[PDB]
């Protein structure tokens, strides 16, 4: 078995509003990789090493997730976490960079691209469309499948009380569900996800993410829609192979948010980074190579 | 302060599939009153005594709620609980009777009326429309406000684990939310609701109710819709005074399910039995008096 993140240098960055866990490797154009829920930067362990052969790779734990913490009533909106990313990359020497996000990290990523277009050279979303589009699609089956979007958004401290009683049960159930029962979690990465979820501050930060998704994040998306503001960089979307209702296909949705869009279906679960790393890498590498001028 | 349910005779009925807590009082035409979630028959304490001055009144705990238990993988569908009601009333000497339900009890009630029209002389729904109509209305705000409809319907034993860790916290939060913070719960009725919710079997039965609502109960409603089957008796619906979207007004919805429908708005919370008993009584008494021939 290969080790986890060979040659990555683990850092703690001190920013205006947060203490952020960052891991870096490589040389060349900069890429920032942003995990999702209920995970940490280790979700990238099957992808980041290959990328670091050709690029400067930065992995971060999102504010409140993993080992990253707000300095503190902290703001856990996507806009705030986007500012964390600008500050992170700037501290490391990068004023403009590509962003590759999965799940909540893709939500941070597109909000960064909309708010700070000068900073984002290219954007890749794994599984995600803007939250405004998600909310428009809510129906019975949406709400059953994604029940946690509604639970975790309830007022403080309802969901924290429910998910906090036996955190590892809930974490493990959630990861199994998201993976469709597939054996995709490296046992050591799993212990890291578990440790983070056992921290009440992490669980709270996750609920705040979901609260923001209902409220300020959706309001920000609507304001950009109203203004006709689009992402300015090339966009790639890689989506789970599953049926999409009319108007809900991720490629169609991204074309309403960006003028330069491509993508592909991947035959895996929602957990693309861990479940289908080779497929993801093929697509990522091709995209970054085809837009090599954009990265300059 | 008045006592709770003066003169009511507390019984335990043994049926084919259940052991049911029943309380009875009065003389005259029979009325069956069915509580909802997360309560027991005591929810009727401000209404049942007045009714018993003029009617035969039967209060029951729904299967799995309160002190009622399945004999047992029991069926907690509305159709099963409707059969419990037929057996209950039959054991007490009534083959045909009026049904007054609140919340989940109204769902039992209309399913009883559709399945067994010969048994139901008149039907009153407090706050409820058929589940088929509820599911058609699901959108973002529905799912946020009624998040528990989606949580409690998740597969066994996810919600049981979450709500079971600190049952009284969840019970108390839920009752306060449903009452819009209004001080409507008699402290002794409250202890009864709390005791029931502290029983894991009760919590499980409540989740099974919500699971059935998604599945078999909705399928039953669709089959009646497909067949053009309507309730055959007079119907009254009393609803919470709040805005209803087009097509969602309870009076309009019930007119699609029944040819003889009336109703009124009540300026109280969802918890009509406890929050607005005098208003409810005025309407109930008028309805039962105007349909006195139907009761014969
Ligand atoms: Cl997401
Ligand atoms: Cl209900």
């Amino acid at each position: 078995t290969d080790p986890l993140l060979p040659g990555f240098d683990y850092l703690t960055l001190h920013t205006s509003a947060a203490r952020l866990r960052v891991a870096v490797k490589g040389s060349g154009p900069p890429l920032l990789l942003l995990h999702g829920y209920p995970q940490t930067h280790l979700a990238w362990h099957r992808i980041a090493p290959r990328l670091a052969e050709d690029y400067s790779v930065v992995l971060a734990d999102l504010r409140g997730y993993g080992e990253s913490r707000a300095l503190d009533g902290a703001d856990y909106s996507k806009a705030a976490l986007a500012r964390d990313q600008l500050e992170t990359m700037g501290q490391l020497g990068f004023e403009r960079f590509a962003v590759i996000g999965h799940d909540r990290g893709a939500r941070v990523g597109y909000r960064l691209a909309l708010d700070h277009p000068q900073a984002v050279a290219a954007f890749v979303s794994l599984t995600v469309v803007p939250i405004l589009d998600n909310w428009a699609a809510v129906n019975k089956v949406f709400a059953l499948n994604a029940y946690h979007w509604f639970l975790l958004a309830q007022p403080y401290d309802l969901p924290e009380r429910l998910i906090g009683a036996d955190p590892e049960h809930f974490l493990d159930y959630t990861l199994r569900r998201m993976a469709q029962g597939r054996d995709i979690y490296h046992p050591q990465a799993l212990e890291s996800y578990r440790r983070a979820f056992r921290d009440p501050a992490v669980r709270h930060a996750m609920c705040e993410d979901y609260r923001a998704a209902v409220g300020v994040d959706a309001d920000a998306d609507q304001a950009d829609r109203d203004a006709g503001r689009r992402l300015q960089c090339p966009v790639q979307v890689l989506w789970e192979e599953r049926p999409y209702a009319a108007g809900q296909h991720p490629l169609e949705i991204w074309k309403t948010w960006a003028g330069q869009v491509e993508g592909a279906a991947i035959g895996a679960s929602h957990m693309l980074p861990e479940d289908a790393p080779d497929a993801v890498l093929e697509h990522l590498l091709g995209f970054l190579a085809s837009h090599r001028e954009a990265l300059r």
